[PDB]
């Protein structure tokens, strides 16, 4: 086919990326973040008991409304490394960027408080493999390629810095290829170990001058869904101690004063160093030395089959927009502009 | 009849206005926020799991210790726009300012965390309309006016600003009339849309020297249990672009530098003007251009029938003392002091 | 009369006290300084061209829009010790915490962004006497007393210190009597040198041990228009040396954990000691010994006739509740609260 | 017998000791605090449902991976003051400190987001008495004193004052005596009032020159697993009128600038006067004026039968090293070092 | 051609702004300034003694490791208005956000710490003339000029104002056009007074409403290396008179209440005036009456041929958006945004 | 014997580091500094005179309620250079960290405003010698070693960096020994010029890359008695003017972000060099290029015979931690830590 399609995402606080898509006949409008990292497409629904506080702030599907529902009914569980939420299959009509797909999706009647109050976005649509599908129904994109509209059978990610002005656009995702406005240099791309999994391998990780970490290869899970860069607990112990790090409850601090001198850290990814300054990974919320300053570099043990593994979520695809290649299974990097 | 009580209020940070009121014999006392946007009575029970930490952290009604207990039973759950409770129902004596009154009211087990644990109050006495009861109870006023002792068919309420002194009194509520102590010049009266709900027309709503909201007439829920005042998400969407307000996950921020010159807002109701400066909507925390300060107006979508409206809570009156006439069906404003 | 009315203040950073009037039918809602170091009562004007840039960021009323406007146009200047102001004579209805009282006053069309671009209140409220009125208008007090309604022929301030962690009242004007709640204990009044200016004689001001300055006595204004307590330069020059201050640049600071061990200051006014301790008179901003801290007390050469004088602004009156009495010609000073 | 084991405890925030065990074959490790205000050992179980977010946030014992386990079954509910988890009791192997242990413990499947999601550590180890023992299961002291090889029938308590620094321990409990390496001068002795809990009389608590509470003798709980000095609601009122200090809604604060000449705090036990001063129980997190610095004293009502009761958690044995003696049944305080 | 690059860059503070360059195959990464007041471009070496301290706290290129480096030794020095670095020259593949040159620069090895310990950047990438160039090395922009690759023959800068409550850009460069996202309307452009230096032609400087400097005209360099907006002592020492600013012991000051009671700062360039108000030209770091705030604009006597000389940096900029164009000599302005 | 014993010490914003010791028969607890500048004990007196606003404002020894009391009476007069107290001496039971010892101390009358009302401890605990106690009372040290009790004739002080981030220890004195805890490597000592004094041999002390003050040699008092290093006027004159300092009004300053710029300041003692950075020196209470910082080093006259002397108070203690060797005469030093 020759079409493509972008939906304009908003940046939360840089933590959040969502976009909107609609939901039924009329449509039931809905924001989501698209997510690599999962399969699954759901929304908050109507059958949500309201002792679900998180459920009382958000948009909820109401089926009663929709003259294209279809009942399937089946539960589901979805499980992610900071929540989990529950509830059934339903089958209606969506619309993303003016594409319109028949598709599965989850209803879900269970979203506890910690942490889905803290969500801006109401649900979920999963741009991940088939293989990792919960259910084994067939991810959106899946669907959207088999409708033969789409010139390329890829998908692209740019997040934009947060802004205080109205008219800086949060991000955008591109349906079917990659906006070059956004990008500049070419493209470098990086085989999967696995059709399956938006996973690449990692040849190392190093902090200022000197590759301390990841030193015989290791795995790199590319997660527009995951706000931080991770890895493992003792991955993360290491490279914090060599940052002067303090370790809180979730996250790491720095003194702020501290922040604007800390050192480079690269990801060696397919024969290119991958390189983020001080700026890209600390919060700088100050100069001051009687104040903390959270790092976007997290920890988080992935566990098996998908882990252990480094996630490399919107802290790294600010500095580089992404292209997922699913024709020739490949993740490709650019500057981001 | 001829006689009045009044209750004590406590004020909490300026969101939450609470008195106690005694259930059962003897006794057990409750801490509970006197209610113009709900119609029944409800306080937690005993019989509430302890793996609801919000039951952990409150008073629970024990009916076993109660020689004055009526047991019914039936299943109920109250909606809320920040959250929901749900239990059963009760009867028992409740004395409130030395009127005593037999009332069905709800012991609540399910008390979720978001937001339970926020509240320092323990329960909530609705003194809305029965057309709003739910499980068509009759509420605690319809039940006192049976009584034939309250000089007036009216209550009223006085919300002080917050102290750090202990001697300034947080609020009052006036069962059977008003206390000329806390307001000043005349009453100016609004006849409500109907009986049913303490809801008027609002004419119209500015911000500094412009009617930009509200043009055409709008709905105004007046509501001592909300802290501010809120409109629809859209309305208020305007109004905060207008005052160069941002917006976070619950609330809206200027810099705290800006507060003081932010300007009047105006809400139109029966023919007078109400005025609010900045010092009444602003948190004003700090004057430092690094912080951010919260006002006390908020974005809620009311839903039908009751909404889509605007509501009038705390943030109102504070400013402007009021009446809730049931035998004339009407709200009456003046100022307070 | 039986009747008084009051008018809640906010305070900005302890050097701004100012709270809400009405002109017009309707209202137009001004802020305004509640002055009783002058005695005309004036407002910005819609006339007030957009040139001087303190108009651009001040309420301004609009005469086309009141049905109770009179025409007057006569012409007046006003000078305030920092800050003047010309324009012209109108007439309408004011309102003043419940009080509607027919008064002519200044609408303001040249109004200097030296000092003004720095008010954040909009106007002024004289409440000095006819004897110092500016084109011999009848001041707004004198008025309202001819109205016959209040309870006694006296005001009263109270100013509150600021606050970071309370929205508390930040003070509070009663005419025709007095509040209770924001005294202690009775008031002590002393006599006026002369009916025409709020101003006393004052016997002594003593810096801990020893009545340094003012034996032979000296005047004393009472001033709630003026942010600290200022005597003459050569005064506070020996006052401050006596503290251990010095000149910055512009103000007297004390290093920041030194201010507690400055020596109490105390005005021996009509009989009685009245004492601030270092901190009532000094802004402990913060309490290090890396910081300077500014005192609440400043240089001002007041000229005749009214000067040269002692002048007790908002420094004094947050330690010492004021009534103004009118029909005595004296001056009440209670602690606190 | 002959041995002693010690157990280094992780010290956060100065409000959470914990220190780490092993269950089952292998070994699953889990970060737990020893707790002599409770008697059951508990860790969160791999069939804790995840829509519990507390439970994708902690260590899960998985029964299915444990060759030593031992099928129980039974339900229980453990009530805390600050929370309630609930689970089923299973057997295994538990190693503390080189001691290794069979052991009845429950697997938690119910773990409540607040205040779970605020637990550094995943569980608890109860080191109270089997009297106090939910389901009657056998402590595991007792388990360990079976088998005959502690010198002395008693255990200890260090805790350390919070580090910056990673070499600075941040507790030790030692099994079977005490280690004389961190307290100076001699123990004293207070006998419990009963066998059975961990609770002594206390026959005074005074405020700088002034024994104003437990005036007449009150119950001091020596609770290893609570993070403050807690008394009843009215003893705490009290005492927080005495220092100035505010109520919010889970802690008393003072202005941070006040918190270094607070008074002096005792607390009188066995015939020695036990001080703290302003150092050891406030939060002195700046010396701002215009900021807000924790109390470590809460109020709690701990219910009959312990209760009414103060207890003397962290806050106290960080001064004071803590022996827990079973054959003799007593406490024994001696300075920390 | 038909491309552009942009390179995004850091914010420090509002004094310091610099980016990503890359340097060697593969590139060696360091933070530079983009600096079109001098023509050279420079890097700190791996050969640079560990003696000068800011050889050790900023990351240093190491030759041995790139397979583009070609030798060449010979000697430079530069100096700046603040502080002089030598060194030699090498030659190597230089990366400017997706464009990659061969390119001539400085390996310095002598790096006082006074200023460069303040510096967050390591290097200089120059911008401005071959004319100006020390060892008259072909300057990087006129090398990426002879690729034949840019769109047009301009680069333009966007420097942001610092904020702690977003985690915005902190500016852009463009290499070969602009960017309409950071400026509004159409750039107006003020020719060179000659080829060779980023220097124009000044026809006066107006404080308010008198043009009382640089009557006569005088020369403005257009500084993106430089903080500030420089004038000569004197005229500084005029427009600070002029301003009621004051020596403090360094920098000049206001009491920062009094900021906003500033007189507009006006720039006559090219027919045009070009306007920064207070808001735009004093730190404002706070507004309280009880603190002082410096200004961005100092004195800076710059020695021939290029001085005496204003200089136009990071204040004019902030507010200018500025494209300087190579093609025609000339340098463009448009505002904000 | 072989006894050690510590006694914490609170850290108040690193210009006053205190303790609790025990006075009576029951002891009660006051503050103290533990002093090597002077040799005398003294504490408050209830027999203080409430005028002395000091006395009120700090706890108050009883002899009237202990047991081991025993009058004596003389007076004595006690001289700091900054304040000076009087009283009369009386005996008990001073503890001190685990030991009893018999001591005659002073019980204070006189207790000056300036500056008593900015210490945070009660009284002063003199570690110097007999040769310089007023009225030749046995200092307690001396009584200590009598006891035969202490493992070593020697006593220890860590000071520790204040920090608003954690509630650490401010420091500690080991009575007997050295706690290898808070520091590393070994021990170097400088012999005492002369027993009875606390003061070394200085051969030097360099500003950076040069030996410019303090050639020809000079004394340095080891006082942990006082916050700063001091030197005489003259000394620190020098020494400012080389580090770029001025006389803000009270003290000497440098732009906060030109601190790290500042050369390392080495004091050259017993062969070995002290060397402090600008880290170490300077209050980088923050670190803009819009604020002002103080340094941790002072102008201090002392007079004959003690000075002219340097004194190397907690602003050296803080990097060197020290231990006071009464057996041989002579002071050691370590790191850290």
């Amino acid at each position: 086919g020759n079409t493509t399609s972008s939906v304009i995402l908003t940046n939360y606080m840089d933590t959040q990326y969502y976009g909107e898509i609609g939901i039924g006949t009329p449509p039931q409008t809905f924001k989501v973040v698209f997510d690599t990292g999962s399969s699954n497409v759901w929304v908050p629904s109507s059958k949500c008991s309201r002792l679900y506080t998180a459920c009382v702030y958000h948009k909820l599907f109401d089926a009663s409304d929709s003259s294209s529902y279809k009942h399937n009914g089946t539960e589901l569980t979805l499980r992610y490394s900071t929540g989990t939420v529950s509830g059934f299959l339903s089958q209606d009509i969506i619309t993303v960027g003016g594409i319109t797909v028949t598709q599965m999706f989850g209803e879900v009647t269970e979203m506890p408080a910690l942490p889905f109050m803290l969500a801006e976005f109401d649900g979920v649509v999963g741009m991940g493999f088939i293989e990792q599908a919960i259910g084994r129904v067939t991810p959106i994109f899946d669907n959207i390629i088999s409708q033969g509209v789409l010139k390329e059978d890829v998908f692209s990610f740019y997040y934009n810095r947060d802004s205080e002005n109205s008219q800086s656009l949060g991000g955008q995702i591109v349906l079917g290829g990659s906006d070059p406005q956004h990008y500049e240099g070419n493209f470098h791309y990086i085989n999967l170990i696995k059709t399956g999994v938006w996973q690449i391998q990692m040849k190392g990780v190093s902090v200022g001058s000197s590759t301390l970490l990841c030193e015989d290869g290791c795995l790199a899970l590319v997660d527009t869904g995951a706000s931080y860069i991770s890895g493992s607990t003792s991955s993360i112990e290491k490279l914090m101690e060599a940052l002067g790090a303090k370790k809180r409850l979730f996250d790491y601090v720095v003194k702020c004063n501290e922040g604007p001198t800390l050192p480079d850290i690269s990801f060696h990814l397919g024969g290119k160093e991958y390189t983020l300054t001080s700026a890209d990974y600390v919060f700088q919320e100050s100069y001051s030395s009687k104040k903390l300053c959270t790092l976007a570099i997290h920890a988080m043990d992935i566990p098996p089959p998908t882990g252990p593994t480094w996630a490399l979520g919107a802290t790294f695809i600010r500095k580089f927009y992404t292209e997922f290649d699913r024709r020739n299974n490949r993740i490709g990097f650019a500057l981001a502009r």
